């Protein structure tokens, strides 16, 4: 399907990104989040979907209103397509 070349290409313009997924406990009132967050969840859990890049100033920044949290990296940092789209 996907060439060497194809498949390489990919990775070398995937690579540049680190998604990873946050889950917290706390409070949310007055955060403004980052571009790349996308924020799922209720008033006090959240589930965040960001580039690790700007999730470490943004927690040294706010962790304080943050009581319990689990980081993982997203798949997608080791996924290949296994066809083109
Ligand atoms: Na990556």
């Amino acid at each position: 399907a996907l060439t060497a070349e194809e498949i390489i290409q990919y990775i070398s313009d995937a690579k540049k990104f680190t998604p990873i997924k946050v889950y917290l406990n706390g409070n949310f009132e007055g955060i403004t989040y980052p571009e790349s967050f996308k924020v799922f969840g209720s008033e006090q859990s959240k589930v965040i979907f960001c580039e690790a890049d700007d999730w470490k100033p943004f927690y040294e920044a706010y962790g304080s209103q943050f009581e319990d949290i689990e980081i993982e990296m997203d798949r997608r940092n080791s996924a290949i397509p296994l066809k083109d789209l």
